[PDB]
């Protein structure tokens, strides 16, 4: 009777509390999604275990194999009741998950290095001295994968055979990338994220031009779970309380 | 399979008549956003529909003391139409009675004023009493101010349902008329997709001031254990990863905006 929350470390969505190692269950945990679950598991009435995702993925499915990974595949194959996280919310994920409505926006954003002489998408699409890449197995690769747009195909398929790898396995791996490469490396990341990296130190990460799409965050359960319509409300109940945006201003506070 | 009934309402520039309206029957008496999406919809759900404006022409609330429903979410509710395709909000009383797609637009609540009004935030609404301020009935944006906890969209509930003449309009043209009217005398509260909209248009008189209020969406409802629900969703989402809406809202909001 104890629900298997999978979720993914992700500042500050999810994190490790200082002095964690003493620590143990849920308590080990800080962060936006650690709240809410919290939130939704007082409203939907039921006790919770969060467990980090075995891979560390968002959930792709392998072409391949046509195996899904990470959060997603942990909820098809049955090892977890519950994804609450930034998990994107797709049309292929939709097909094979379900999705509350969204409890925060995000758009895929482009993160320069402070200076850098980049302001689109198409400026990026249109030089080879910066380069770009985004993170492996989420949605942010998918997007340019799939993309029959102008701009956003000319970028994928440089993305997809650049030598080095430009993609990362963590957003973290991506934010040092940006750092370091002294503005010949452009980051592909969502908007939260990317908000988030501005406000922190060394503040010399700068959030340019608008999305590229609008999207949002949901929470996830698998098909036909019977948790899921008292998630939706509990979700929709805690947006209208405004508790969404104050979870947000408290993460997220400068 | 059977014709299905959209119910959906008279609202720029979701739905408007055309110019040759009295000439022209069934749906294509229509245009505009939602037009174009009942259309991009239908195709990939492979169904045929017709546009039905709904009877009472407002967006549904839930009458406390006969516990009805009215507008779109009535019809829905009542089983007079199969679907809503609309400017129609997301919200927690709405969804236990009914079910929506995901969100295909993002909206929140919005102060509209008549340039030159000296009011910058529902706070300073809140702190003065010479601006008269309202919103619209039987909507979503009306039962925000009456349920919130929160201390200045109290304050301005507990100013608005008692204010005389009432500040509150049955129509957005009636709410939008009464600001260019009032000579920065009265302040409309309405949802940012319409006042931007408005803002867009002649005599370009209008704007929009401060932050929204709220952050939610439009969805496209279906009554409750409906089959259609699933397959309208995914057509939703795949029009979202298209690009296909975003492209929607500037063909009808900017794409002929008035105000250069
Ligand atoms: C179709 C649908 N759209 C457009 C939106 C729009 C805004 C937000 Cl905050 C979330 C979503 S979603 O993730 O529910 N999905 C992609
Ligand atoms: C909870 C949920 N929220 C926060 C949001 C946020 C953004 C959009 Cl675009 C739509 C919605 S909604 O209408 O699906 N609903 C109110
Ligand atoms: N939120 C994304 C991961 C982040 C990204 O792909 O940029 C997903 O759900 O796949
Ligand atoms: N979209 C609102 C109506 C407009 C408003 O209330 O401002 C609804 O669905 O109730």
């Amino acid at each position: 009777k104890t629900v298997v929350v999978t979720t993914i470390l992700e500042s500050p969505y999810v994190m490790m509390k200082k002095n964690h190692e003493m620590l143990e269950g849920n308590e080990r945990y800080e962060g936006y999604c650690v709240d809410l679950a919290a939130e939704i598991a007082k409203h939907c009435g039921f006790k919770y275990k969060l467990t980090i995702v075995g891979d560390g993925k968002y959930g792709a499915r392998d072409a391949d194999t046509k195996i899904w990974n990470g959060m997603v595949g942990e909820l098809v194959y049955g090892k977890a009741d519950i994804a609450i996280a930034p998990l994107t919310i797709t049309y292929v994920r939709e097909e094979v998950i379900d999705f509350s409505k969204p409890f925060m926006s995000l758009g895929i954003s482009i993160m320069i290095k402070k200076g850098t002489p980049i302001e689109s998408a198409e400026d990026l699409s249109k030089q080879t001295e910066i380069a770009y890449g985004t993170l492996d197995s989420g949605s942010t690769k998918e997007f340019f994968r799939r993309s029959k747009i102008a701009v956003f195909d000319k970028m994928w398929t440089y993305m997809r055979s650049a030598e080095p790898s430009v993609f990362v396995r963590t957003t973290a791996e991506g934010v040092a990338r940006v750092r370091k490469s002294k503005g010949k490396y452009a980051y592909l990341l969502e908007s939260t994220m990317n908000e988030y990296i501005e406000q922190r130190k060394p503040c010399d990460t700068m959030k340019v031009g608008g999305n590229l799409d609008s999207k949002g965050y949901g929470i996830a359960t698998p098909k036909g779970s019977s948790l899921g319509n008292a998630v939706n409300l509990a979700v929709l109940k805690l947006s209208e309380q405004g508790l969404l945006d104050k979870l947000k201003n408290k993460w997220w506070y400068d």
